[PDB]
Parts: structure tokens; sequence; C-alpha cells
């Protein structure tokens, strides 16, 4: 059960050196063959399409995902969990944080390895008006977030 | 090998983790229950020299907290040291707050923990929010320097002040 | 076991951090081997001596967070070598700001029971648009410390080939 919480936390690191580093395939790899990105409510399935945002990923973002805070459940060959993603961003201006939230994950042991079945993204909102999108607030961050939206929308479906 | 000794303290430093993910993960979804229930009894949380004892401020506490706060507390950089049914650790501290103008920084520092195990689970007897302050002038509270942020702030320390007692150092 | 490695390497990620985040210089140097280096901006300050000086003069301007993060490490007996997310943040006048965003590169030994650092390098972000551009100084408030902490860099430290 230990181990097992070990090697999920070696998966969520694999997910975020693979995208901060480029490597698409690596990300995809992360997923079930047929497993899901969710986020801002667009679903990304099926590793062809997460490889396609990847490499949208890395047109117009550098920075770094960090996952913090692992609280999983594993039982047998499937686990669910929360982490805490806080994303960087470089910019003109300097780093800014490009993202707060938290992921909610399904997790499947297949052949051995854990792998990502879901990951839904839910970035943190205003108290005051969780209408708003805080992530386009800022001016460099807000042209960022709406390339990785547009992404969202070519390649995946809103539930 | 095999569980030796310090393999144990192992799986109880992972358990720690586990304690201090949900700490994170119950403040930060409003759960005031929840994140009292990871300290003790009569645990307590310290900061900026206000003291904040038991399950029920504690709660409170959480409560007035989720009243003006979204963002994401994160805890890393973990280092504890166990003792049988006790520990003692670090971890650093960074809290993000959602803004009209954006993500920002409300919050880095250090936790200073004592926690304790009982009935097989681990909580927190005791923790100390240190803020990282100004080399140059340490009086000034930095959280205060946005104005977004230094209304969460103003807020919080109000609570603290209804809610807690003041430090004797 | 391999598994108790990782988080024997975690901890001393961990204590890293906080050895320096707490102005403990001797602390921090200690979580080299020896004759150890760190590698950032071009430039390398090796040995404990100057780790330590370097480690004062960060103390002389410096307070935040050095979060470390993402820990993924190859053990092969008493070697390692991995990678972790860096994100520093600094109090400044205007608030909490990011000093550092980046990858630290590491080689790590194990000795005498207690794993150390034998060479981390950190490579911060770049711009997508202009790779030659230093994010860290871009903003004034954060450039303010990135000076400080480059002259000491460049008194204790040689540049990279």
């Amino acid at each position: 059960q230990w181990i097992e919480i070990l090697r999920i936390q070696a998966l969520c690191a694999r997910y975020c050196l693979t995208i901060n580093t480029q490597d698409g395939e690596g990300w995809a790899g992360c997923f079930t063959e047929d497993g899901a990105f969710e986020f801002d409510g667009w679903v990304i399935r099926g590793r062809p399409a997460l490889r396609e945002y990847a490499d949208a990923h890395a047109r117009v973002v550098r920075g770094r995902h960090l996952t913090t805070d692992l609280l999983y459940e594993v039982d047998g060959d499937v686990a669910t969990g929360r982490s805490a993603s806080v994303v960087t961003l470089a910019t003109a201006a300097g780093y800014k944080i490009l993202g707060s939230g938290e992921y909610q994950d399904r997790l499947i042991k297949q052949d051995g390895q854990w792998r990502i079945a879901y990951r839904r993204l839910r970035n943190d909102r205003l108290v005051s008006d969780p209408s708003v999108a805080v992530n386009v607030a800022d001016a460099d961050v807000a042209a960022v977030v709406g390339h990785l939206l547009a992404a969202a929308r070519r390649l995946g479906t809103q539930m």
C-alpha cells in the first residue's frame, strides 16, 4: 500500500516533468490509452488527443507544474485521490502564477504500472465572483490561458 | 531490510505526509470540520503571535477563512523526526490567493509541528506558522503589501484575535 | 530497498530548502559532498567552504521559501541522478513574488549511510518567445535580489564551459 503510494507520487512527478520539458509523448504516456484530462470542463480523451494538447501547450507555455499535497486511496489496481496544483509561467514581466487548483484523479494499475484514467483540474475561483476567470485577469497570463483553452476546445468536448 | 526500525519510521513519515496533505485539502475546500479533525482535540494553530486552541475554535477559524479566501495551501519540503507515537518537524508553506487581478502569493513561510499518533492516526498537537518577512524591515508584515492580499490578511488576523490568545513570548 | 532510498533523497531535498531558508549556511553546505557543487545562471560554486559563503551571502538579502516538488530520481547503488521542480518565493516591499521557477538536475552520492549532493544544477524556466531573456530580472523587485546573488556567485564561483 505504501509502495503503491510512492509509485503514484512518481507518476504525478512524471506528469509534471514531461509537460514541463515539452515531452508530449511522455505526458500522454502518463494516461491510460483511453484516459482523459479535463479542464475548464473540456474533456480531452485518448493518448492521440492528449499528445496534441501537450504539443499545443509547448508552443505557448514555459513554467513549472507543481503537484503537492498528494492524498490517494488505493484498492487493488485502482486508486482515487486529490492533489494541489500550482502552475507558474515565465513572462516578459517575470514569473507569474498561471494556475492554482486541485487535481481530482482516478488511477489504474495496468499490467504493473499506475496511469491516469481520469484527471480533472479544478482551478480556484474568486470567493465573491465564481463566474470570473481568475487566470485571465493578468494580461501576460491571459493570452496564454486563451491559447490553452482554445486547444482544449479543438481537442475535447464539454460534457 | 526488513522492516527495520528506521524503515518503520519511513512508513510513519508517509502517514505524516498524508496528514499534511489532508490539512491543506480540507481548508482549501472549506471543510472546517475536516480541517479541525487534523488536530488533536486540544491541538493548537499559532500564527502571528496568536494561538487558536481546540477543535471548536479551529473549526470557527476555518469557517472565517472560508468566508474570505479561495486559493491553495501548498505544503512541501517535509522533514520530520519520529519518536514512537510523537513526531516533530518542519515543512514549507506557500499559499496562493485568487484575486480579481489574478493569482497571487498570500503567504510564504514554515510550519513547525508537534504531532501525536493515537488510535493509529497522526494528528497535529501543535502547528506554528512563521511567515517570511523582509530582511531589511522585519517589523513589516509582507502579506499586507498588495491591497487585494492585504484585506484578506486583515480578516484572518481579526479571526485570530477573536478566537485565539496572544503568545507569551 | 529502492523505495527507502527515494524517501531518504526526499529528506535531503527538504533539508536543502529548510537550511537555506533559515539562514543555516553550515547546514546547507552539509547537504553537499565535500567537493560538491551548485550551478546556476552559468556559474558553478564548488566545495563546502565556498557553498557556505554563498549561503551566508544569500541570507543577507533573501527571505522566502524554496519549494522542491515533483521529485524523480534513478538510484543505482550509492549514486542517484534525478530531477525536481524548483519554485522560489521572495518577500518584497510589493508583496510576495516568484524569484525562481525551474528544474534541479542532480547527481547524488550516498556515503556513511547518508545521501548528499555531488552536483546540483538549477536551470530556470525561459521565455518561449526569447530564450536569451533572464526572466528572474524582468521584475525589478526580484532583480534587486538576483543581482546580489550573482555578485556572490561571481566572487565565489567559476563560469561554465
